[PDB]
């Protein structure tokens, strides 16, 4: 079916929540062995949230190459992103490890460090221009360059170094700072907003590496984020836009990180901002 009357249909019927059981048990499942070693327990925020081996970002590292991230790869759209948890007090250098490695332009955070009075990720950057962070396991240093707050997001500049080879680079951070503690957002306009920004920096772009997106687990609002950019994207590539099914395009992600989308109530939130991305796009 189409999506808005699917939509529609869904609603009238209040079926949301058995559409979205149905996902959950068509959804792959592939081993994850090396997020579960005895050694990688303090590298894990959930432990029910686990890289799949097959898709794992592996660390260019000997000791342990281990992070709690994955490479989404989505070959018609031609769009790849790294979905990852919020970084740990003993991950925060392994995350921008990541970030140099893979050559990404550009992060974005989606959740809040403090939402519903408990720690939801470290306060991985810097929050002032004259106090720079230095990561000594992984010899990088960070430095805050401007920053731009607006009603709904703040971008961040930030200068990414690599103190073994005095290489630098410049790191755009996307924030998103409005998702409610509970439930979804009332109205999808200011969070397609944010990813039209995004994608108008360049961070999304194949002359870079893949954006690494975050929320707290790494699989709900980062789930939304690309399942809604790339669903936006076929239609614009495609001859028949209403062939651009939601479900299908959910489910083959799902193929590179478990759990994406956590809740019907997201699900539904997905649903909205593509169809009303669709109307903006022409
Ligand atoms: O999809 C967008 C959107 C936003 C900004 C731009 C855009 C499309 N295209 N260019 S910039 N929406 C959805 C409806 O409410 C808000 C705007």
């Amino acid at each position: 079916m189409e999506m808005e009357k699917e939509f529609e249909q869904i609603d009238k019927s209040g079926s949301w929540a058995a559409i979205y059981q149905d996902i959950r048990h068509e959804a792959s499942d592939f081993p994850s062995r090396v997020a579960k070693l005895p050694k990688n327990k303090n590298r894990n925020r959930y432990r029910d949230v686990s890289p799949f081996d097959h898709s794992r970002i592996k660390l260019h590292q000997e000791d342990n190459d281990y992070i709690n991230a994955s490479l989404i790869k989505m070959e018609e759209a031609q769009r790849s992103y790294i979905l990852t948890q919020g970084p740990l007090p003993n991950t925060v250098g392994h995350f921008w490890e990541m970030v140099w490695e893979q050559k990404s332009r550009g992060v974005v955070m989606l959740n809040r460090v403090m939402e519903k009075g408990s720690l939801k990720c470290a306060q991985y950057w810097p929050q002032k221009e004259e106090k720079e962070m230095i990561f000594e396991d992984t010899n990088l240093k960070l430095t805050l360059i401007s920053e731009d707050i607006k009603s709904y997001y703040t971008v961040r500049q930030l200068e990414l170094e690599n103190l073994t080879t005095q290489e630098t680079r410049e790191i755009l951070h996307f924030h998103y700072t409005t998702w409610p503690d509970f439930g979804v957002p009332e109205s999808p306009a200011s969070f397609l907003n944010f990813l039209f920004k995004v994608r108008e920096s360049g961070s999304l772009s194949p002359e870079h590496g893949p954006v690494v997106v975050h929320c707290s687990a790494g699989i709900g609002r980062s789930g939304t984020f690309c399942l809604a950019d790339t669903c936006l994207l076929l239609m614009d590539k495609r001859k028949d836009p209403s062939s651009v099914d939601i479900k299908k395009v959910l489910l083959e992600m799902r193929k590179f990180r478990m759990g994406l989308i956590q809740t019907a109530d997201q699900l539904r939130f997905s649903y909205l901002a593509v169809i009303e991305g669709a109307k903006f796009i022409m």
